């Protein structure tokens, strides 16, 4: 099994990019990371920048998830990012994606110690 951590990482983390700069990063990032096996995910956010920036949002803004819970964090700075969605053409094992690349501020949760992110909940 994969560890919150590492699965956040995995579904997450694109710091080998500043952005997307293509149509089609998406449909190769979502497979690429694994995210298409017997199923297409519908949503997922990829950041551009590096893990110990993402990791450091864990001490900055604290907010309310989305849940209610209150082990979210909000980014101080904007990062750039690209949001993967599904398009009406997506039909698996035939994945489509929209790339929309952009520049807001990320929410994660975060657990454990070390008190690292382990979701993802949303951007403003």
């Amino acid at each position: 099994k994969e560890t919150a951590a590492a699965k956040f990482e995995r579904q997450h983390m694109d710091s080998s990019t500043s952005a997307a700069s293509s149509s089609n990063y998406c449909n190769q990032m979502m497979k690429s990371r694994n995210l298409t096996k017997d199923r297409c995910k519908p949503v997922n956010t990829f950041v551009h920048e590096s893990l110990a920036d993402v990791q450091a949002v864990c001490s900055q803004k604290n907010v309310a998830c989305k849940n209610g819970q209150t082990n979210c964090y909000q980014s101080y700075s904007t990062m750039s990012i690209t949001d993967c969605r599904e398009t009406g053409s997506s039909k698996y094992p035939n994945c489509a994606y929209k790339t929309t690349q952009a520049n807001k501020h990320i929410i994660v949760a975060c657990e454990g110690n070390p008190y690292v992110p382990v979701h993802a909940d949303a951007s403003v």
